[PDB]
């Protein structure tokens, strides 16, 4: 879940 996260805010940005 951490990096689904990590991933979906990165994208975000
Ligand atoms: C999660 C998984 C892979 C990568 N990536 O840089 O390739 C990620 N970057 O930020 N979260 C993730």
């Amino acid at each position: 879940a951490a990096a689904a996260l990590a991933a979906a805010l990165a994208q975000a940005l």
